């Protein structure tokens, strides 16, 4: 519970729906918006 990849693939769910998630801050309704912030879990690996 220290993995990115956990992050990602939750985001990933988010993304190939095309769905608004809220992240724990702010509510990414965009999925441009959901994978930039998987770009920045990304930087991670």
């Amino acid at each position: 519970h220290m993995d990115v990849e956990e992050q990602i693939r939750r985001l990933e769910e988010v993304l190939k729906k095309n769905q608004p998630v809220t992240w724990n801050g702010t509510t990414y309704t965009d999925p441009n918006e959901i994978k930039k912030v998987i770009e920045e879990l990304r930087k991670s690996m």
